[PDB]
């Protein structure tokens, strides 16, 4: 479909160029990395910090480069443990001008008791769905492991 086509041309026109998580408290940076991980169709691995589960919030930069334009650019996140979904997670970031490079703070607030950091590890997969509206442009995971 045309759908199907513009789908894809959005994501042929897309990088994620870097990202970074903070502790939103002290505002410390906890991961940082310029590799795409959301490039679909290939199993990604980032190792963070033990220490970002016992945060009461994380603030996230998003930097990514769009050839095309987006009306409504949005993603929706579900942290999987083991297979089944513990959370969802909703973000808009809005309209894309094309062309453009832009950076994209978002706020994640813990919901309700965390299991360790032992228990999780290497069994969280966060999957990440970009969209233009309703439109899904890509899909992609992470598998975790805290350290
Ligand atoms: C390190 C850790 C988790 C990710 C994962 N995977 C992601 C992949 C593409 C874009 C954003 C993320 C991302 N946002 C997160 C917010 C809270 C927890 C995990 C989150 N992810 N990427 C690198
Ligand atoms: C604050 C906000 C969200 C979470 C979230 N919450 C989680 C809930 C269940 C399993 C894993 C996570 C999780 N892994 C993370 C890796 C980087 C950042 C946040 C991560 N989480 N933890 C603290």
């Amino acid at each position: 479909s045309a759908k199907d086509e513009r789908a894809r041309e959005i994501l042929r026109g897309f990088k994620l160029n870097w990202m970074n998580l903070r502790d939103a408290e002290t505002g410390k940076i906890l991961w940082q990395g310029t590799e795409d991980l959301s490039v679909p169709g290939v199993e990604h691995e980032a190792r963070v910090p033990k220490k970002i589960l016992k945060c009461k919030a994380v603030s996230r930069e998003l930097n990514f480069s769009s050839t095309e334009q987006m009306e409504k650019f949005r993603l929706e996140q579900k942290v999987y443990f083991k297979g089944q979904c513990l959370e969802e997670w909703f973000f808009e970031f809005g309209f894309v001008i094309p062309n453009s490079t832009n950076t994209w703070q978002s706020l994640i607030e813990a919901a309700s008791q965390m299991m360790p950091a032992s228990v999780l590890t290497g069994n969280v997969i966060i999957e990440t769905k970009f969209f233009d509206d309703d439109l899904l442009v890509s899909t992609s995971r992470v598998r975790l492991f805290y350290v």
